[PDB]
């Protein structure tokens, strides 16, 4: 690989300079024949494997708190070496868990946040041994994310893989997520991007409201036991009912969302030790909800009433009617968590601040890793700023990867 | 190995075994994707390209192995030992055009890849030559609105001493102007060509919408200046259905799209001018060329007009003068009669295509982040759709602005 990557921006002519893909760790899927940039995904570590990936991990570290080499970085170098001869494993200390997560959200390049980085609080769970006490820590999370609308970006980091045959594992895709429900007739009320949790969460005990937004209850894997439900308090579970600055009418739709967006089916790799229940938060951007909740076709998939409420003519798709009404969608969900005082973040600032970010870690870290496919937005792609800045994609360690479903590899008990 | 692409909305799967038969490379490596990064002979190697692209084209007629095929190979071989190159036949010259644009992974104009008019221009020799040349093709693609996809193809690279050019980048833009003040009247992504183009003695009349003369290089000589004549511009005045304060905009485009710079190689030839045009997806005028900030830049002006407010981002004060100005486009060209695809039908076209190309062809290389429209994205098919890129020649390539190499 050729030492500098230059990449440039082609509204201001800014040349940027990248070495830090040179500490480029895994496979993005391309090869020098093809590129796999628009595929969304394109038994553990031996004692051998372990032992390079902590080093790895372990220098990085030290060389970040600028101790690299000193006594107290080879004495810790040891003591995990040990560790993994005598265990097979080993365990992080506070500051480095800390450490490991903060980057792994620093190195994720599907991310257009990623300017808040550094501010991430982190919740060590890994004293936690049953799925009641993952719901106490759960509940302690959302509380402090949420902070009656002050959103506050956060992650609760449970006990990490062992044999694979006791994995933590949190079964719900976000903490909080909206019931989809399957009808007779192959309508569906609800969110139908949730059908399918939905339905496990019934037959494993659930008793369905069957509205248009319920709450679904977490269900809950300790130690790889069988998983267990529980509610959450809807006092913790904010919501923003969505209405329009101008359409009285907007509100008649009954539409609303939850305040607090937060992944919790990744897993978290730091120095080869893997996180398999490590659900964090943050706040939205609005396109999140007004265009991909509510207008993918898939989804929620509310143009048309829009449209119709807007009296648009529908019968050419060159009146552009679908992009009239989204843009007015995504004007309500702005104003609706800005007067309840819900933090959220329209695409314009959110593509800005990215920019200024990704420039600082050029400058600063040598690089940022970005996924343009991602990163620009799903409306009005090419009046951010994000459109035009050529990225580099590369995938750096600590990082979140995706794993198979819980219920596709769990052995029932 | 046999790749699989899933479209997440409708959940189809298609199995890509096309990819097998590229060996251009893509700019990638198993560590670094580059999918964002715009721009990433002799006769001992013209004879290998030579022999697969004969290859391809008689295995396309089938007639693999025949007869005639295999005195193509030795014709060939003999005419780049003898000449170091090798002229293509009128059928190989029509085969390879078409499929250069078939094999175009940024173009979601491709549905319509075999209907192309090929002029054959190899017997031009001077920039005469190449302006009436160019005169024809505007017309026949004009066609009085009803447009029709059209390419011309000028004599092949020989020494790289004796290139033919279109130094336009377009056969038909605007000029721009830098002002005095500091700012741009016109085109500001033409003002570098239009001050070659004065430079060289073009008379400019300082306007809004001023066509640019064609510079014309033939066989490595200066390039020449010449006027198009106005009555083969077809121009659009961009009005809107709703907003009749529209019209008082001054806004105009023109109806032909006619890319003029790139490379056309064929069997290891190279094509340094071949312009070719279509029609264009109304988002190519009403969301790049009048709202990039470094454009034409009007999205204050028509926001304005609509009396939104402006003083925050988040009333999406931009966005919704974008999808006005998007509409009056469309709404201006189909009120002409001037041919226009919205980015709506022209991605569900795409969509089609890719279809069409796997079951026919076993794939169809696509460039994700050029297929997406520059605007409503998710709302349209292809945001949904995976792609695998990879490079197939026949192809269309980049190459450096004239004003770069050329000795005067
Ligand atoms: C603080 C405000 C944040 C904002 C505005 C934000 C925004 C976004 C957006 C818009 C996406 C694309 C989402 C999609 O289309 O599904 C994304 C992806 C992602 N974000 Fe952030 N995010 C934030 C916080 C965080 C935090 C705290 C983390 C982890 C510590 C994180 C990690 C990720 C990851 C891993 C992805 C990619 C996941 C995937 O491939 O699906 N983000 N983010
Ligand atoms: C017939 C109607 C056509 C439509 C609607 C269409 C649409 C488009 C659009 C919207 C783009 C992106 C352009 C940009 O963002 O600057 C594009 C790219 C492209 N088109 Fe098509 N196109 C058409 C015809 C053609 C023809 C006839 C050819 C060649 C014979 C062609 C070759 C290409 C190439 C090579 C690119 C990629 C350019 C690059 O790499 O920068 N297109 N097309
Ligand atoms: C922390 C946070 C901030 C924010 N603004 N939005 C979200 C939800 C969207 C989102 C992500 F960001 C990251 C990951 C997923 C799930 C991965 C799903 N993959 C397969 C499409 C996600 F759905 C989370
Ligand atoms: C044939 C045709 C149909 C259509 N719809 N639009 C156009 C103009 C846009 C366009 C292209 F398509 C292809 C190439 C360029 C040149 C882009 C500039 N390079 C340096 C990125 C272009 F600007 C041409
Ligand atoms: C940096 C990025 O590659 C660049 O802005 C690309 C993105 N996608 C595009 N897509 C189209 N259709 N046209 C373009 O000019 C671009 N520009
Ligand atoms: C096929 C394609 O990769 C897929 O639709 C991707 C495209 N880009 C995306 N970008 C974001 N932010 N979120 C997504 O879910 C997707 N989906
Ligand atoms: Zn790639």
């Amino acid at each position: 690989c050729p030492r500098f990557l230059k990449v440039k921006n082609w509204e201001t002519e800014v040349v940027l300079t990248d070495t830090l893909h040179l500490k480029s760790t895994l496979e993005t899927g391309c090869t020098e024949y093809i590129c796999m940039g628009s595929i969304m995904h394109p038994d553990v570590a031996t004692k051998d494997q372990l032992f390079p990936l902590a080093k790895e991990f372990i220098d990085q570290y030290y060389s970040s708190i600028k101790r690299f080499g000193s006594k107290a970085h080879m004495e810790r170098l040891e003591e995990v070496n040990k560790e993994i001869d005598t265990t097979s494993t080993y365990q992080l200390k506070d500051t480095e868990l800390i450490y490991g997560a903060k980057h792994a959200w620093r190195n994720a390049s599907r991310c257009v946040g990623r300017i808040q980085w550094s501010k991430l609080q982190v919740f060590d769970a890994r004293d936690c041994t049953t799925a009641h006490g993952m719901f106490n820590y759960i509940c302690n999370h959302v509380k402090y994310a949420t902070n009656k609308g002050n959103l506050r970006s956060a992650i609760t980091i449970f006990p990490q893989r062992t044999d694979g045959k006791h994995d933590f594992r949190v079964w719900n895709s976000q903490l909080i997520r909206y019931a989809g429900y399957k009808q007779p007739d192959g309508s569906t009320l609800g969110d139908p991007a949730n059908v399918q949790f939905t339905e496990i969460c019934i037959q494993q005990g659930w008793k369905p409201p069957r509205g248009r937004f319920d709450v679904l209850p977490l269900l809950l894997q300790a130690n790889g036991n069988d998983p267990e439900l529980f509610q959450i308090p809807p006092e913790l579970v904010l919501e923003v009912p969505i209405r329009h600055p101008k359409f009285e009418w907007f509100k008649d739709l009954g539409l609303k969302w939850y305040g607090l967006p937060a992944v919790s089916n990744m897993l978290l790799e730091i120095g080869g030790l893997e996180f398999s229940a490590c659900p964090f938060s943050g706040w939205y951007m609005g396109t999140e909800i007004g265009v991909r909740d509510y207008c993918d076709n898939s989804r929620y998939n509310i143009l048309e009433e829009v449209a119709k409420k807007m009296n648009l003519d529908m019968r050419k798709t060159s009146s552009l009617w679908k992009d009239q009404a989204l843009v007015e969608i995504n004007i309500a969900v702005l104003y609706s968590f800005q007067s309840d005082k819900v933090t959220i973040v329209d695409h314009h600032s959110a593509t800005e601040s990215f920019i200024k970010h990704m420039e600082n870690e050029y400058r600063c870290r040598g690089g940022c890793p970005a996924d343009w496919v991602w990163i620009v937005p799903p409306m009005s792609g090419s009046i951010t700023p994000v459109f035009h800045q050529e990225m580099l994609n590369y995938r750096l360690t600590p990082s979140f990867e995706y794993q198979p479903d819980p219920w596709n590899t769990h052995v029932w008990k």
